[PDB]
């Protein structure tokens, strides 16, 4: 009988680790994506199944763009590979770009749920040691990501709170509960490659609770089937309200808990666009980033800076104001795009209610 060592984590961090590895959380997310958890339990999810789903979506995409299989037949194959639940009615045929991308996105999220399950598999060294860490220590250790909870008077704390408050929704701004500093080392080496590149900004990235463990383990990633209104890159926002739209939170007790990242992004020379371009795979030549510019932007006259690893990083502090040059943009709020994973380092994780 092995000893369970006492937990080293503070209460807030124990809660985070409980939440981002929660089996209920993961199954709730699968239900929210219309998956049939009975047919596709967490422990049964595999990389092969996910890869087969992407092959089925690739066939669908080719059909959508002959005498090949019907969209219904090809949809049926996808739905056999990745079981869905629509209260035991037929699932719907995947017959639009929008629905195709929504299934790609679902699988990208499912891939990160499978990553978290794979991470948790018990190693052989763990079966042999006579003492084990507390389970929340074990789970924290698996991330290979240093988290340090910040208190009120950490130098950046007020700056981050201000960014959240001034750029979050005016009527029901998310309520800040915790901030952690995030150090995923060996993001370090690849990030140091952009050390010459100025124009760094701290930007919001909101996400599903179900992908937080994966992000902490592996950083923000660009995968083969990722897409959106500015193409195949990593998406950020300068307005918390925009990123908060992507936060899938979870009911815990009387409240709704969600997580948002702050990334330091080396934007370099910006290419500004004012119309959607879902086909982009890089900036144009001589540019380091693409900014889909919104009707509004956090008032640039109120920008401050933080010093992170000896570099100045801009942090907006202003309420959003109108930008006359982009009053006719297809974007209400800006989307900031990088097309190399190396141009972002995770810096902070916020718990918001
Ligand atoms: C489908 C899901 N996408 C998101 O979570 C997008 C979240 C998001 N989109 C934004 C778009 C514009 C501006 C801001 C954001 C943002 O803050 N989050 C996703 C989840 C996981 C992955 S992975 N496993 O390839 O690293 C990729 C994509």
């Amino acid at each position: 009988m092995k000893r369970v060592q006492p937990c080293s984590l503070d209460p807030a961090t124990q809660k985070l680790i409980t939440n981002i590895f929660s089996k209920e959380m993961f199954k709730n997310t699968m239900a929210l994506m219309d998956l049939d958890v009975k047919k596709m339990p967490l422990g049964k999810l595999s990389k092969q199944q996910i890869a087969r789903g992407f092959e089925a979506l690739e066939a669908l995409e080719e059909a959508l763009k002959d005498g090949g299989q019907s969209l219904e037949e090809l949809s049926s194959h996808f739905y056999t590979v990745i079981p869905h639940n629509f209260g035991h009615s037929q699932p719907p045929p995947i017959n639009s770009p929008e629905l195709l991308q929504a299934k790609k996105d679902m699988l990208l999220v499912l891939a990160d749920i499978e990553l978290a399950q794979a991470l948790q598999a018990v190693s052989e060294q763990e079966k042999t040691v006579e003492e084990v860490p507390h389970p929340l220590d074990r789970d924290y250790q698996l991330l290979k990501c240093q988290l340090q909870l910040l208190d009120s008077g950490a130098p950046e704390y007020k700056v981050i709170q201000t960014y959240l408050e001034q750029t979050g929704s005016n009527h029901r701004c998310p309520t800040l509960q915790h901030i952690w500093k995030v150090n995923q080392e060996g993001e370090e080496d690849r990030f140091q490659a952009h050390s010459k590149l100025g124009n760094r900004k701290l930007l919001w990235h909101g996400t599903n609770m179900a992908v937080v463990a994966a992000i902490l383990t592996s950083g923000l990633r660009i995968m083969p089937h990722s897409g959106g209104r500015v193409g195949k890159g990593i998406y950020f926002a300068s307005e918390n309200s925009k990123s908060a739209g992507y936060v899938i939170g979870m009911k815990c007790g009387a409240h709704h808990v969600g997580y948002m990242f702050l990334g330091e992004v080396a934007l370099g020379r910006e290419h500004h666009i004012n119309t959607d371009n879902p086909s982009l795979k890089s900036p144009p030549p001589g540019f380091d980033s693409v900014i889909a510019r919104g009707h509004t932007e956090p008032d640039p006259t109120q920008d401050t800076e933080l010093e992170l690893d000896g570099q100045q990083v801009v942090v907006p502090q202003g309420q959003p104001v109108p930008c006359p040059e982009f009053s006719s943009s297809t974007f209400s709020q800006s989307e900031y795009l990088i097309y190399q994973e190396s141009q972002c380092r995770l810096r902070y994780l916020l718990e918001v209610h």
